[PDB]
């Protein structure tokens, strides 16, 4: 897989941000995880982790897998990067995420990320407190 760039438009929430890729604006949705939404519970905690580790970031990056790029609602699917650290990876890693959504040839990382998600479990941090 290799590294691509973008550049933030706006952190939305834990799933998801408008980056801008290419040159044109799209939402990307993490792929192999699920946050919390808003209201459910560590839903905001997940959206603030997010949004600090990507506004923080000086380089952006996207990796596409080698599946599908883009889901049904034209959400770029991608593993997002805030100067070389997988957001999609330090999310679990800190219980503000589980593993989900792992379809075949769309799953290069799930193994690194489901080794986070059972440190995350052992530690008993947040979702899994
Ligand atoms: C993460 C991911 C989600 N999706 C679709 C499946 C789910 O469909 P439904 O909307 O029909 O449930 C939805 C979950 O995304 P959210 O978790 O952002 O809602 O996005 C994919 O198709 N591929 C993916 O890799
Ligand atoms: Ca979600």
């Amino acid at each position: 897989l290799h590294k691509e760039p973008a550049t933030l438009i706006k952190a939305i929430d834990g799933d998801t941000e408008k980056l801008m890729y290419k040159g044109q604006p799209m939402t990307f949705r993490k792929l192999l995880v699920d946050t919390p939404e808003f209201n459910e519970k560590y839903g905001p905690e997940a959206s603030a982790f997010t949004k600090k580790m990507v506004e923080n970031a000086k380089k952006i990056e996207v990796e596409f897998d080698k599946g599908q790029r883009t889901d049904k609602y034209g959400r770029g699917l991608a593993y997002i990067y805030a100067d070389g650290k997988m957001v999609n990876e330090a999310l679990v890693r800190q219980g503000l995420a589980k593993v989900a959504y792992v379809y075949k040839g769309n799953n290069t990382h799930e193994q690194l990320l489901r080794k986070a998600e059972a440190q995350a479990k052992k530690e008993k941090l947040n979702i899994w407190s």
